[PDB]
């Protein structure tokens, strides 16, 4: 999708 970054954390949600 167009948020596959968490800029809360600085991890990626390879999850999705």
């Amino acid at each position: 999708g167009e948020w596959a970054y968490n800029p809360a954390t600085g991890k990626f949600v390879w999850t999705e």
